[PDB]
């Protein structure tokens, strides 16, 4: 049945299945080509010499175009589908694809397939946020300290797992068509065999939008002097693919679509929020915790004796604990009070015939305007501080060896 709990009731961590999270996605790009149509010529290689060809990008005609919905389709090695971009786009100048995800990922693999000759140089960045901010994922150049100020094969140690490596490794043509690019965020670093245990990198892989950035270009003609050249140079890819997982921090075996068209965690466990980063209302007994395999961490209840609805978490109190309990209820209803709700406010006592849990649970003092020195009951046993010759719990009676009079100020007198 639920995958995020045991055979029997029980939570267990919970972890959404690996998938190419761009696929059908529609990306953004910077340039598209076709509008206005264009000549594109295409410089290739039959394997000991130079062939040329020539062909034309018409936005119009589908025979005859390339959207950046190429990017994302079914990709067929046989029938290949290429999104291409215009001309004259070269350093400086970077033609820009960004894929907004809707929702936190935690990315394996972002991997390009080129229709083109691979870029010079090129980048992947990551947004954590929903595409205000960028931060680099990595970078490939041949001149890395000239190109992105970067220094080049920089070793990953344990004191930095988040920096970006610049290569020049993958800037080579051949490959003049079909190059990869596949990048991987967890490829040289130190804590990787440990992810599960890594914060640091789980936050390094975490992203909600992927762009990828194209700077140089490889000139493969290639006249001196004044050249116009003969030849467009151009980025074509037929396939970019981010491989990954919903981010639910193991409180959820999947994400769906909200009634507000959202995708978010399907969350369990007790937890809320989109990436299940945080505690469901009324559950802050213990605090929060991301799930592992030895422990499923669910929000556990706080305990109001059923007289409030809402509580919050106090982390001294979970301390002195023993690290067992640290809820307090909020705006106990019913006349009760306390951090359990559990006992009745000043001017009420405890019915101990009813349940702690009972709305009743709490009676008003009544306690006798003449038998009694004083209004306030105990909270706990209901007896009203009785004046001298009176007993009861509610003052109203005259002990044995006394005997009642008609007086308000002494009801009660001692015989002999
Ligand atoms: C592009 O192809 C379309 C086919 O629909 C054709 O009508 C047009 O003449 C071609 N060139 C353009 C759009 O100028
Ligand atoms: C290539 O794919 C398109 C997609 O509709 C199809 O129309 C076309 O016939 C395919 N070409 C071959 C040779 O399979
Ligand atoms: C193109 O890329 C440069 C460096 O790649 C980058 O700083 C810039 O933001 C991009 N284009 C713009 C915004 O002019
Ligand atoms: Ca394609
Ligand atoms: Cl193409
Ligand atoms: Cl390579
Ligand atoms: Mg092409």
């Amino acid at each position: 049945p639920d995958p995020c709990y045991d055979e029997h009731g029980l939570p267990r961590r919970c972890i959404p299945d690996f998938v190419n999270s761009a696929f059908g996605k529609e990306v953004k790009v910077s340039s598209t080509c076709g509008k206005p149509p264009s000549r594109y010529c295409v410089v290739t290689e039959k394997g000991e010499e130079q062939v040329r060809s020539c062909h034309l990008c018409n936005a119009s005609d589908p025979k005859r175009a390339h959207p950046p919905s190429f990017l994302t389709d079914l990709n067929n090695p046989h029938n290949l589908t290429c999104w291409q971009s215009d001309s004259y786009v070269q350093y400086p100048h970077n033609v820009t694809l960004t894929l907004s995800l809707g929702k936190k990922f935690e990315v394996t693999y972002v991997s390009l397939q080129f229709c083109s000759p691979r870029p010079e140089s090129m980048a992947i960045y990551k947004s954590m946020d929903y595409g205000k901010t960028w931060v680099p994922f990595q970078f490939y150049s041949t001149q890395c300290r000239k190109m992105y100020n970067k220094p080049s094969r920089a070793a990953i140690t344990k004191q930095n797992e988040q920096e970006a490596i610049c290569t020049d490794s993958h800037t080579d043509v051949r490959p003049l068509s079909g190059g990869l690019i596949a990048f991987s965020t967890l490829d040289g670093r130190p804590t990787a065999h440990d992810f599960d245990n890594s914060p640091v990198l789980q936050d390094w892989v975490t992203a909600t939008d992927i762009k990828v950035t194209f700077s140089r270009l490889h000139t493969f003609g290639d006249e001196d002097d004044s050249e116009l050249a003969r030849d467009s140079y151009f980025y074509a890819v037929s396939d970019l693919q981010v491989g990954g997982r919903c981010k639910c921090n193991g409180h959820a075996s999947r994400c769906v679509r909200d009634r507000d068209d959202n995708l978010v965690c399907d969350c369990k466990h007790n937890t809320a929020g989109p990436e299940c980063d945080r505690c469901k209302p009324f559950h802050y007994d213990r605090p929060w915790q991301r799930a592992t395999a030895r422990e499923a961490n669910e929000c556990v209840a706080c305990n109001c004796n059923l007289h409030a609805r809402r509580c919050r978490f106090n982390m001294e109190l979970y301390k002195l604990s023993g690290r067992k309990s640290g809820g307090v209820c909020l705006n106990c209803r019913h006349n009760t009070a306390g951090r359990h709700c559990h006992y009745c406010k000043e001017g009420f006592y405890r019915d101990l015939s009813k349940p702690i849990s009972h709305r009743k649970a709490c009676k008003e003092c009544d306690c006798h305007p003449v038998g009694a020195a004083g209004q306030t009951c105990n909270q706990t046993t209901g007896q009203c501080p009785c004046k001298d010759g009176v007993t009861g719990i509610t003052c109203n009676r005259c002990a044995k060896g006394y005997q009642q009079s008609r007086s308000p100020i002494a009801p009660c007198i001692k015989i002999p």
